[PDB]
């Protein structure tokens, strides 16, 4: 027993098993199958209009495999109607944001196929792992304006949803993640697999990413983050130890880098004294990024991002104006 899905372009339908599987609380593939249809008609607006002219039960497989015919025979007019005079679909083009939503919680449903693992790690240790909201990521991508110029790095990419995100939103030549722990490692590499393929079946264009399994502490990364120009590192739970390290690695970056992370590397009021010369807030301004309305943590206060932009004009000056009275 089965439901199945025809690709808007051609590609291999989405195939699913029956009874559908339950992903959490609030997720089951019921849900996912209704929203990917709801998501192909807000991409092909004919879709839609075939679309309109239906009720469905959740729990019937009838009912649900009623939903999923009715859909594919209006997949079937579709392609057939651009067989006519009529032009395909604009080709490949980068999703819309709400498309982009569901991808990946799509692809993240059948890759990560047990939630509660990417708990086990070591607690009040630099494994601790979080996952950063989307609209976050959305945010940067809107404020760090990036171009083919421009290099992405996600340090300690967790399953890898950053760098899927930025990937699908931006034109860097290149997007990588890195991650050290295997649960999440393991889970990144079909993470990767599952955003290719659902990509394909939607028709969807991305930047080119590569997902690794390393340690961004070891020589390799020294260079590899010098040549970074710009770098999305989730430190909140990194400690001292962890952050000083990194702040080495960033004093080799070009002019213009970028870092965006969640606990800043350099105080925000940080005026450049006659003791602290050696420091990184020498070379970096800090901004804080603008929270998104409706958003507290545990924390109560609202969830804080930091820019951080490689500045040496700031190191300059301090030097030009200890020649003046
Ligand atoms: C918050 N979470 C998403 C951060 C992730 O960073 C991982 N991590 C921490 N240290 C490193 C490291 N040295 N090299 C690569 N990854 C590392 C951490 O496993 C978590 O998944």
């Amino acid at each position: 027993l089965e439901l199945r899905l025809k690709s808007p372009v051609g590609a291999e339908p989405a195939v699913y098993p029956w009874p559908l599987p339950v992903y959490d609380k609030h997720h089951d593939a019921a849900h996912e199958i209704i929203e990917t249809i709801r998501w192909v008609c807000e991409e092909i607006p004919d879709l839609k209009l075939a679309m309109e002219n239906y009720d469905y039960d959740t729990k019937s497989f009838e009912s649900m495999q009623r939903l999923c015919d009715k859909y594919n025979r209006a997949i079937d007019s579709i392609h057939q109607l651009w067989k006519g005079t009529t032009q395909p679909m604009k080709l490949n083009t980068r999703p819309s944001t709400g498309l982009l939503r569901h991808i990946l919680q799509q692809v993240y449903n059948h890759s990560v196929t047990d939630p509660e693992k990417l708990n086990n790690y070591e607690p009040f240790s630099p494994e601790v792992y979080g996952e950063t909201s989307f609209d976050l990521v959305a945010q940067m991508i809107d404020e760090i304006k990036m171009t083919d110029d421009d290099l992405f790095v996600d340090l300690g990419s967790g399953v890898g949803q950053v760098v899927l995100q930025v990937a699908a939103a931006t034109n860097c030549k290149h997007h990588y993640g890195v991650e050290k722990a295997d649960i999440p490692a393991k889970y990144a590499e079909t993470m990767d697999r599952e955003f290719r393929k659902w990509m394909k079946w939607y028709g969807k264009k991305h930047a080119e990413y590569t997902l690794e399994r390393g340690d961004f502490l070891s020589e390799e990364w020294r260079e590899r983050i010098a040549n970074t120009s710009v770098i999305f590192v989730n430190n909140f739970a990194f400690g001292p130890e962890v952050d000083h390290q990194l702040k080495e690695r960033f004093a080799n970056m070009k002019e213009g880098g970028r870092i965006v992370s969640s606990k800043p590397f350099a105080p925000l009021n940080f005026r450049i004294n006659s003791r602290n010369l050696s420091d990184i807030g020498t070379i970096m301004r800090v901004v804080e990024l603008s929270p998104l309305k409706g958003s507290v943590s545990w924390t109560g206060k609202p969830v804080s991002y930091y820019l951080h932009t490689i500045d040496r004009t700031i190191l300059e000056n301090y030097f030009s104006s200890l020649k003046n009275p």
